């Protein structure tokens, strides 16, 4: 079986090695290619089936989907792949032969095999890139490919609010997937204890994948600017062994990080301080561990500096910090004695964001 398993752009190597990790537990045997066809945020799963002796003493077969949907924390979608292809050229097609090329494409597909024509679907589609036709010509031409093919061998029925199953089309620049989305309309970055929505909140995708980058080890944890919570909320959700501290500077999103952990059931794992990250070393003598993101907001440049200056004082190990402000952090980082031991750049909420992972440069 392959496997179209979504993630956010930037991060795919950090999800590849938890989903490989995850399935290693399983037993199977599995190959992970990052950004197939080039496409960023993705990666594709080629898996054995994981069968199992059941109760009947018959070979039984266990869902694959539903095991990563519910133990990843970095993937967003995982759709079981019909076909993913490049149509060279199709940015620059016209309307009606981009969508001549993807009917003729997606009718020659063996729908038929994924669905019983019993079940109701509905499709949805993404689109991304310069193309001359939009997200809803995708979803209706490859809606009608669909519902032709199906007929050929009984009655089928679209239901578009409560589809039994969900085909996903995605067309991102050249290239074209059709799949069976197994995780729903909700992706799996959504956190139902979200109650507290702040406006910059981060994906908890993307904290998860600052967290793995920390290399964390039962030290203490801190985020000086933590808003409604996420980074230090996920790594309680962990079930952490370290302290976890966040600092916040306005009681509004400080007390939004409170609601947002007590939803999660992981208020009593986490101390919440309403304070001053350019005042850092009077809140706390020595964390082993910083991770935060940044505000994006001038004033930034002189924020980041004194807050670099404090965090020197305090930091034992590592931090990993997220920014849109490339120039702000690094000349922050380089005049408060860090070294920066790795840079990435992701892709969150259609910003390129920088991520660095740090460390104090006199510390070996
Ligand atoms: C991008 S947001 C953090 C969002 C958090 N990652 C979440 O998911 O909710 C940056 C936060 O830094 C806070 N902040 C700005 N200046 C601060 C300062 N001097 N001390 C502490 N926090 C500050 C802002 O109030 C804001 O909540």
């Amino acid at each position: 079986m392959k496997f179209l398993l979504t993630t956010a752009q930037g991060i795919e190597d950090i999800a590849k090695r938890e989903v490989s990790l995850l399935l290693k537990k399983l037993g199977i045997s599995f190959q992970i290619e990052e950004k197939p066809l080039g496409i960023e945020g993705r990666l594709l799963l080629e898996a054995e089936k994981a069968y199992y002796v059941d109760e009947k003493g018959r070979k039984r077969e266990l869902s694959i989907s539903t095991y990563l949907n519910e133990n990843s924390r970095l993937l967003h979608r995982v759709i079981i792949e019909i076909a993913s292809e490049k149509f060279n050229g199709i940015e620059k097609d016209e309307s009606e032969e981009a969508l001549k090329r993807i009917k003729d494409f997606v009718s020659s597909l063996p729908v038929e095999q994924f669905v019983k024509v019993s079940e109701t679907f509905a499709v949805r589609s993404f689109r991304k890139g310069d193309h001359n036709i939009t997200s809803i010509d995708i979803a209706r031409t490859v809606g009608e490919a669909i519902f032709e093919r199906l007929s050929r061998f009984g009655t089928p029925l679209v239901n578009l609010d409560h589809p039994a199953v969900i085909f996903r089309a995605e067309l991102i620049k050249d290239v074209f997937f059709l799949g069976i989305d197994t995780t729903g309309d909700s992706s799996l970055h959504k956190r139902p204890w979200r109650v507290y929505d702040h406006p910059a909140h981060l994906k908890a995708s993307i904290a998860n994948a600052m967290i793995e980058l920390a290399e964390l080890d039962g030290g203490s944890v801190l985020d000086p600017m933590c808003g409604s919570g996420t980074i230090l909320i996920e790594l309680a959700l962990r079930r952490y062994s370290g302290e976890i501290i966040g600092i916040e500077k306005y009681r509004k999103h400080l007390i939004g990080a409170e609601m947002n952990a007590l939803a999660a059931g992981v208020l009593d794992k986490i101390k919440f301080i309403q304070g001053d990250a350019t005042q850092l070393s009077q809140y706390v003598d020595s964390v082993d561990f910083a991770i935060s993101n940044l505000p994006y907001g001038s004033m930034i440049p002189d924020l980041y500096m004194k807050f670099f200056n404090e965090l020197a004082k305090v930091l034992e190990k590592r931090g990993v910090f997220i920014t849109t402000e490339k120039k702000a952090i690094e000349e922050a980082i380089a005049e408060n004695g860090f070294e920066i031991i790795h840079h990435r750049v992701i892709g969150h909420g259609g910003l390129m964001v920088h991520l660095y992972v740090v460390k104090l440069e006199h510390h070996h």
